């Protein structure tokens, strides 16, 4: 008996894997590290914060003073900052908090991850989770958070392009892969979209960057507008696929369109900027900004969907230059999961 | 009811994944490529050769035209050049020839492998294997031929340091992993050493670089005779483990020592040079050379064990620069498995 908690559920804290590169002394901070400080400072202001870094001294030294009591630093090696794809999945088993430690292999083996796929285990053995919280070893099944999206009702939303990656769980059949999700996460239905990809995306179309649940019966998604753009043809196909989706009660979902981020990139490589990659936390919502007249729209639409929490836009261009955004560098844990 | 075929068994050809500019060899392609051409040539002289490369044209150009009729070329994407660890494992399933595709993830996700872990499937699709050759999908189990060693008598020799690596099959239990080998390879017994390893080694102690089966009743192994070295302690202990081993018929194995490769390394990082890393092919034994007065003693002992094959020595210093020798870039296929 399992239940996959939704993001908006009351949180205990948010985990962040600080960039490993940073270790040298300097007068200022790079565009990317100031970004993590911004995120870490947004979270630390509403709830506790967990940090996997190369040395506590830098972190505590960068984040606001005497706000440190909400800061938990763990010195452990890492290969990247995508806590969302390698972090532990929080869920309830027979009413008790449990952590599913799925396997992360660099998004289909695209990048070394010998350190990231160890982070969750070290953190558990190190006593990071609440006393009693079990660690359900699922290292035999590759799966990343970004590809996971639920409503807390046993409904899972993902993408086939990801769930059926040749370097993920190709050794299992389609059904075996879906059943594992239903048994690991206790989900009753898996709604996997076959359309939807973002240029610059090395994750293989994570539902994490296209469509998301804001409540038990609402889904926000990136709707393209320019039919001459390279995304329009598939994004439109996706939107038509969501219209099909029925809510648990049998009724159609309330779909809220999100503006397509403007073509922003560095070099002949277009970046996957997306407003869908927002972080929901206690009393607030962190929404990526890319310095365009569009992110002001994404803030209004998100603010209306969350009149309860405060929408806080964080510039995530230094992150999109790394083919990823805000939500990709975070992993939340609900109340009673952390010590 | 399976059988894992030994290395000395008659072969149809050998596979090689040719290096390129899109690989780590980039800053020394000409140094390592002159090695491959040396190994390719030797193999193309006793049997056929399969090479996965970026463009057929270039490979044929470097190899002698007198041997183009045995040279096969498949243009497929690759990340590295270790056909030994990502290549397909040959075995007979009830007399019928079969190929097992085991997952390879960069030796524990230490390096990107999204391309290499696809060479086998891509090849089986391009019809590289003769009709009738089943392609057993074992992608659910991480395993590289470099950690495997058999006698063809149902015995397998490996190493705990590799078999129980945290990024290999941690999703499975110690006993579980061993039962997969017994099933996947049909081996009755799996003898795993808990001692032995090379300094600059990155494969986590592949048996491929320590003990080796030369015949159903003999084992060549790396011998350490200098207690002042950092390898003495570990190697001497391993020596005992091998001494404890016994053939399936009770009798103890014949243990012929091999000289610890002379200390050879570039910069400050010591290189994992090994004479145990040879390759047995129809009528010949390819052994690595490190321009040392020992690569003369090792060739001799090897010529003795195989008084029925030509003993060729290829300088594998460059190969070793990237931590790896001759045997690690090759993969033999029994006669009747290739078209």
């Amino acid at each position: 008996k399992r239940l996959f908690l939704p993001e908006w559920a009351p949180q205990e804290a948010v985990q962040l894997t600080w960039p490993h590169d940073r270790t040298d002394w300097a007068y200022m901070l790079d565009e990317v590290e100031t970004c993590f400080v911004r995120i870490a400072t947004a979270i630390l202001r509403h709830e506790r914060l967990i940090v996997v870094c190369p040395d506590r001294k830098r972190v505590f030294g960068l984040l606001p003073p005497e706000l440190h009591h909400r800061l938990y630093c763990f010195e452990l090696p890492s290969n990247d900052t995508w806590a969302r794809d390698h972090g532990g999945i929080s869920l309830l088993a027979d009413g008790r908090p449990m952590i599913a430690d799925f396997a992360f292999n660099g998004w289909g083996m695209k990048f070394a991850a010998h350190h990231d796929n160890l982070i969750t285990r070290r953190l558990h053995a190190l006593g990071l989770f609440a006393e009693g919280v079990t660690l359900d070893n699922r290292l035999a099944f590759v799966l990343e958070g970004g590809a996971l999206e639920t409503d807390g009702e046993g409904t899972l939303l993902t993408t086939d392009s990801c769930l059926f990656e040749p370097n993920r769980n190709a050794g299992l059949s389609r059904t075996a892969i879906i059943d594992t999700l239903k048994e690991s996460l206790g989900v009753s239905r898996v709604l996997s979209l076959r359309h939807g990809a973002l240029a610059g995306d090395d994750t293989d179309g994570h539902i994490d960057t296209l469509a998301r649940f804001v409540d038990t019966r609402t889904i926000v998604y990136v709707r393209s507008e320019d039919p001459s753009d390279e995304h329009y043809s598939d994004l439109t196909a996706m939107e038509q696929e969501l219209k099909e989706l029925r809510r648990p009660d049998g009724q159609p979902y309330r779909l809220v369109p999100l503006p397509m981020a403007e073509a922003l990139y560095d070099g002949a490589d277009r970046l996957p900027a997306t407003y869908a990659n927002f972080l929901i936390i206690n009393g607030a919502v962190l929404v990526p900004t890319y310095d365009s007249h569009l992110d002001a729209v994404a803030l209004s639409v998100m603010q209306g969907l969350f009149p309860d929490r405060e929408v806080i836009g964080i510039d995530c261009r230094p992150l999109v230059k790394q083919h990823g955004s805000l939500h990709c560098v975070t992993m939340q844990y609900p109340q009673g999961f952390i010590r």
